[PDB]
């Protein structure tokens, strides 16, 4: 409680309680008696992600809702399709990259990472013709309180551009009441940033507690597979810069080496601070320093840093396949191609805070293929969960640095 522990502003510290929980936890004989610490620890752990799982749902709203009104029936024209493309066909990209990297490696298990014994296949998942009907919300409100993300999502851009042609008609009445509608609705979404800002505190114990029960459950092998998989993303990622970037760059007539020298600066904040907001008044300054027009990045970046996200996707697909083969299950054509779109959708969803990835996660798991019930695949959810502090931090400063190549991109054609 004492005040100098909210003072010590080292993100460091939430490594500190992975490396000595992971410890207490490695310490099978003398320590790691695995019904006590069962008991006593999960519940800490378990409150970690209650408490995560809180933030996702209203800030997906109100950002959806403030961003698309205030920015796209402005601006909306052939910038916004050249945009969009590039978004779209970067996501399906990095998920296609994601795929050939766990072909590659097979990260996910040398013996079922999980008990397996009862990994019969699950129940069929739902063709892909109800899932597209899915996404046009059935209720409003009632879809939104069960627990749904995507349609809020629609509703929210169909009512942000209903605002926005709005504000602009005559009667003064109609005005008012839209403009108090949408500052309150922006309210709440700083107000549910500044909440962020306080979890990510609590963050370091809860780390610490699931780690250490990962650590103390299975024992020696679990950090075998861990790692592996670590590299597989993290290559999997430089490769994503490397060919993306220098292509693009040397193609529309940028040198890639003084391009990544500039964005060097902004890429350490967004690694370090594990989050792509802040990043993005920094974003601005570079693209200032960049030679970018302004209408064209003030549109471009808002719009980009909500709506496009590539080395989230990217994570979300190797951590799929991590799940299915440390369950025992084996991925048809057809579920990787529904794969590729699921996590493009999960992709464009996603929300824009440190740990909100995982989430979006259990999405596509439940849209396709493995249901979320079966115990096994908790089990292995926990055991991801972990490590997702460490890649969060290298897919940040991917996001960002597509967004900015998106933007000098664009500008360079005009
Ligand atoms: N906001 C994270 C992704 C996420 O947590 O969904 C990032 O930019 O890397």
């Amino acid at each position: 409680l004492y005040r100098k522990y909210i003072e010590y502003p080292v993100l460091q510290k939430i490594l500190i309680g992975l490396i000595l929980g992971a410890i207490v936890g490695l310490i099978l004989g003398h320590y790691g008696y695995a019904d006590a610490v069962k008991t006593y620890v999960k519940p800490f752990g378990d409150l970690f992600v209650r408490l995560l799982k809180m933030l996702v749902m209203p800030i997906v709203f109100a950002s959806l809702v403030v961003g698309a009104a205030s920015i796209s029936p402005a601006r909306l024209g052939r910038v916004g399709v050249k945009i969009v493309v590039y978004y779209l066909l970067t996501s399906a990209f990095a998920v296609t990259l994601g795929i050939i990297m766990a072909r590659l490696f097979n990260p996910g298990a040398g013996i079922h990472l999980a008990v397996g014994g009862q990994q019969f296949q699950p129940k069929q998942a739902p063709p892909l013709v109800k899932i597209l009907l899915d996404i046009v919300p059935t209720n409003p409100f009632g879809a939104l309180a069960n627990g749904q993300v995507c349609p809020t999502i629609f509703f929210a851009i169909i009512l942000g551009i209903a605002i926005t042609y709005l504000m602009n008609s005559e009667n003064e009445k109609v005005r008012k009441s839209a403009e108090t509608l949408l500052d309150a609705i922006n309210g709440l979404a700083e107000a549910m940033y500044k909440i962020v800002n306080g979890v990510m505190q609590y963050a370091p114990i809860g780390v610490f507690a699931l780690i250490a029960y990962v650590m103390a459950e299975q024992g020696v092998k679990v950090v075998g597979e861990l790692a592996k998989v670590t590299a597989a993303v993290y290559v999997g990622l430089t490769l994503q810069i490397l060919l993306v970037y220098f292509v693009l760059l040397k193609i529309y007539g940028i040198d890639p080496i003084s391009f990544i020298k500039k964005a060097k600066d902004a890429m350490l904040t967004a690694f370090v601070t594990r989050s792509s907001s802040g990043t993005l008044p920094v974003t601005m300054r570079v693209a200032k320093e960049m030679g970018i027009s302004e209408g064209i990045y003030s549109f471009t970046l808002p719009l980009g840093a909500t709506i496009n996200m590539d080395g989230t996707a990217l994570y979300q697909g190797v951590s799929t396949f991590f799940i299915a083969n440390a369950l025992g299950s084996h991925l048809t054509v057809g579920q990787q191609l529904t794969i590729v779109l699921t996590a493009v959708l999960a992709s464009i969803c996603t929300a824009g805070v440190p740990g909100a990835g995982a989430i979006m996660l259990a999405m596509v798991l439940e849209s396709v293929g493995l249901p979320l019930t079966d115990p096994n695949v908790a089990a292995a959810y926990a055991m991801i969960l972990g490590i997702d502090a460490i890649l969060d931090m290298g897919r940040t400063m991917v996001n960002v640095t597509g967004d900015l190549t998106g933007t000098a991109i664009v500008a360079k054609t005009e």
